[PDB]
């Protein structure tokens, strides 16, 4: 099992460069508007405390310089929305695909495609942690670089890149600029709550190997879903919803093995502790029910 | 601190389907030419003993069905070793920079995972010691390409032919030269034993210091022959002085040099991590570069 992400073609249409004086971010553009994280309007001393409706009100279209490439996009509006900036420009991008805007849940992965000074640098999976940061790979310059999933050549946008934590974890927004978690676009004390386990995750992986015929952790067991949920937590394991039981559910058809099945041979695992999975003595939490599937 | 592959977009607008009757795979067009696994003119039955030169005299241009995303002419066809050349009427406009490269062993490559012509999805892979390849390749994937980026140029390094029955993959360069032992046949085919790649291993063990896990690196230091005596004893790859040349920045960087961290791996192998983890891995891991992990850290 290999983490894979999409193709990036799509986006890397879409990537260009935001500055305001001397600040600079990527942004994404799609028809005649470009979008990127609003912080761009901030000297690095403004972050300290920004306050951002009236950085805005003074800002003009001509302050904002819009870059593909090298090619200037001219401004004719300016709005935010939560904490993205929204620029409208005088061209629509040729290159715009089919896409829409998706709000994630925890657990759910994504493409990541890290961008610097509007210029795509690499592709890479994500996992959305429990504790609303991703475990990402970005260096300076990043901001506005975005995750997104592909889908019949729709392109689902979930993530904006903001910001770097202290842990070293990473924090954004949606595309409508609704940060994922309780962080802030200010410069304060910060920090990512405790992370758990992916459990919808960590069951998708056990059927994968059950599909692969890797099924010595079956047991005759059953739990009941609250049961399951309470004990898990004691193992720093993510409670399962209504809608992880869902996404389970083509697993579970596939292999004959009821979701609540599948749990208690999970909480065995975690009560004696394992003797390898998929060859591996570590269950992996960074693969969905979808990509499981995706790959097998 | 995860494997990053290149930015796929370039190769994606090269990527078509090629089809010999109810045989098919993909292709990759530049230019006025579309390359691919010559097995594409085999039957399943062919396949079982081809005698390719043979197979191919026999064919007329007609009978390629290239299609990518608009049916393509094909109005010539050659052969270069293991890979058929397909000329046809049209160039491909978002033909990039290129260059065809063969890669070393212990070097890395996107990979882009392609069904039917159309791409599916993009991941790092390393050219194995045994000349192998650990992909995540499903049937149909034949004709998929694996590259590198440098500065907007493409050198593609890999076409991917088959899948081994161990479940690692194997393919030619893009002169249609294999990689490995191997041969365009569908009988029972092994690698040679595999080998861990030394160089990547130092790498990332450098990745994991620069990334603040310091817990396996000790006050001790060793040799370079007797670094290698021990890495042979555990089936790695002999590591050169011009590897330890390579891994001079990273030392630089670190300041650990280059041999202390190689007693930090003596140690790792010989009593195993215990419990222990090194970034999120249980296992040494041995497909990033040193050029990897510098473009990321
Ligand atoms: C983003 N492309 C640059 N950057 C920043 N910033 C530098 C800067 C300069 C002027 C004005 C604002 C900024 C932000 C940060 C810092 C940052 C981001 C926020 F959202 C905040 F609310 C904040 F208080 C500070 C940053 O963290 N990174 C970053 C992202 N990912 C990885 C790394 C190593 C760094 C930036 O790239
Ligand atoms: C490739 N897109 C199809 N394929 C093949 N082949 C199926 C087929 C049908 C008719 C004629 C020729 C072929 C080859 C194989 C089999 C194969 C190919 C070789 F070159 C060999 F030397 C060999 F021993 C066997 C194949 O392995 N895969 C494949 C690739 N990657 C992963 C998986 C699961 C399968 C094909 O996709």
């Amino acid at each position: 099992f290999r983490k894979m992400a999409f193709p990036s073609g799509k986006v890397e249409g879409c990537m260009v460069q935001v500055t305001c004086g001397t600040t600079t971010l990527n942004g994404l553009w799609l028809d005649d508007v470009v979008y990127c994280p609003r912080h761009v309007i901030c000297t690095s001393e403004d972050m300290l405390n920004p306050n951002y409706e009236d950085l805005l009100i003074r800002k003009s279209n001509h302050n904002f310089l819009v870059q593909a490439g090298n090619v200037q996009l001219r401004v004719i509006g300016h709005s935010m929305q939560n904490c993205v900036l929204k620029l409208k420009v005088d061209t629509a991008n040729p290159k715009t695909p089919k896409y829409k805007f998706v709000r994630i849940q925890p657990g759910q992965t994504f493409s990541v495609l890290a961008c610097y000074n509007g210029s795509p640098s690499g592709v890479y999976q994500c996992a959305m942690r429990p504790n609303f940061t991703i475990k990402g790979s970005f260096l300076n310059g990043s901001c506005g670089s975005v995750g997104f999933n592909i889908d019949y050549d729709c392109v689902s946008f979930c993530y904006m890149h903001h910001m770097e934590l202290p842990t070293g974890v990473h924090a954004g927004t949606d595309l409508e600029g609704n940060f994922y978690g309780p962080f802030v676009d200010r410069q304060t004390a910060q920090a990512a709550g405790t992370d758990t386990t992916i459990t919808v995750n960590v069951l998708a992986w056990l059927y994968a190997a059950v599909i692969n015929g890797d099924r010595w952790f079956l047991n005759r067991f059953t739990t009941t879903l609250n049961d399951f949920n309470l004990v898990a937590m004691k193992y720093n394991y993510e409670p399962l919803t209504q809608d992880h039981v869902d996404i389970l559910g083509p697993l579970s058809a596939q292999t004959g093995i009821a979701v609540l099945d599948m749990c208690a041979s999970l909480k065995e695992l975690l009560q004696n502790g394992m003797r390898t999975i998929l060859g591996s003595a570590l269950l992996e939490d960074e693969f969905t029910p979808f990509d499981v599937v995706r790959q097998c």
